[PDB]
C-alpha cells in the first residue's frame, strides 16, 4: 500500500532561520514560520495519528527544520545523506539517533566527494528518481542506488538551483503532481523516458504548489496536504478535483522564503 507512514520525524525550526537560513529578499516573520510549522506537526500528529518524533532546535544549524534533506527512508533502511551544503551537515546527528531510536537500518554517506540532499529524491513507490542538482551529484545519487538495492534509481537533471521536488512530489498512487514550467515539463519528460512504468499525472499552474504530501491513513484512506487557496488558489482548484482524497490546506509561506515546501519539514516512516 503505496504512502502508508506510522511514524514521522520532523525538527523545530531556530530564531536563527529567520536571518540565517540559506535562500535564494521578502522578509522572514519567525514566529508565522513558527505557528504554520507547529499546525503541519498539528495534521501529522494530531489530525493525522502519525507518532512524531520532534527533535529540538539548533540554533547553529538555521536549516535544521528541513529534516527532509538529512534522511531518505524506505522500508525498514535508512540513507543519512550528505547535505549539499556544507553548513547543513551536522544536522545529520541529531537524525542519525532519532532514527536509530525507530529501529530503523542506518547507512551513512559518508564518502567525501558524494552529496545528496533528500529534497532531490523523488520516491514513486515503484522506483527512485533523484534530481541530480546544485546540492546533488552523481556520486550521492549512486550510493542511494546502492542503499535501496531492491528498486531501481535513475537520474534526472535539475537546473537553476532548485531540487527535482522543487516541482513535483506524488498525489496519490501511481499519480506523480507536476507544476506546469519549462524546467518541470522538461523533468517529467526524462522521467517518464527512463522508465518503463507508465505514470498518471496531475499538473498544477504553479511549480511550487506541485509540492504536497500524500499519505495512505488506516480508517482513513488517500490524504492530501497541499498549499492552500490563499496561497495558490489556481493550484488549489486542481487538487480539489481529488474527490476520493482527504484534501489538507496546509500553510508554508514564511518556510517558502528560505526554499522550504512541504515536504521539506518531515521525514515519513512506516514501522511495523
Ligand atoms: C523539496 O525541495 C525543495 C527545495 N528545498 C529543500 N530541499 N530544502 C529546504 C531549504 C533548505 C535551504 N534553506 C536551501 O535554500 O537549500
Amino acid at each position: 500500500a503505496f504512502g502508508r507512514a506510522t511514524h514521522a520525524v520532523v525538527r523545530a525550526l531556530p530564531e536563527s532561520l529567520g536571518q540565517h537560513a540559506l535562500r535564494s529578499g521578502e522578509e522572514v516573520d519567525v514566529a508565522r514560520a513558527e505557528r504554520q510549522h507547529q499546525l503541519y506537526v498539528g495534521v501529522l500528529g494530531s489530525k493525522l495519528g502519525l507518532q512524531v518524533v520532534e527533535l529540538p532546535a539548533d540554533e547553529s544549524l538555521p536549516d535544521c527544520v528541513f529534516v527532509e534533506d538529512v534522511a531518505v527512508v524506505c522500508e525498514e533502511t535508512a540513507l543519512i545523506t550528505r547535505p549539499g551544503a556544507p553548513s547543513r551537515r551536522k544536522e545529520v546527528d541529531m537524525m542519525k539517533e532519532a532514527l536509530e531510536k525507530l529501529q530503523l537500518n542506518i547507512v551513512e554517506m559518508k564518502d567525501e566527494n558524494a552529496t545528496l540532499d533528500g529534497g532531490d529524491v523523488l520516491f514513486t513507490g515503484r522506483e527512485f528518481f533523484v534530481g541530480l542538482s546544485k546540492r546533488t551529484n552523481q556520486r550521492g545519487a549512486e550510493i542511494l542506488a546502492d542503499t535501496f538495492k531492491d528498486y531501481a534509481v535513475s537520474t534526472v537533471p535539475v537546473a537553476d538551483g532548485l531540487h527535482l521536488k522543487s516541482f513535483c512530489s506524488m498525489a496519490g498512487p501511481n499519480l506523480i503532481a507536476i507544476g506546469s514550467s519549462e524546467s518541470a515539463q522538461k523533468a517529467l519528460k526524462i522521467m517518464q523516458q527512463m522508465s518503463d512504468h507508465r505514470y498518471d499525472k496531475l499538473t498544477v499552474p504553479d511549480d511550487i504548489a506541485a509540492n504536497c504530501i500524500y499519505l495512505n491513513i488506516p480508517n482513513k484512506g488517500h490524504v492530501l496536504l497541499h498549499r492552500t487557496p490563499e496561497e495558490y488558489p489556481e493550484s488549489a482548484k486542481v487538487y480539489e478535483k481529488l474527490k476520493d482524497h482527504m484534501l489538507i490546506p496546509v500553510s508554508m509561506s514564511e518556510l517558502e522564503k528560505v526554499d522550504g515546501l512541504l515536504t521539506c519539514c518531515s521525514v515519513l516512516i512506516n514501522k511495523k
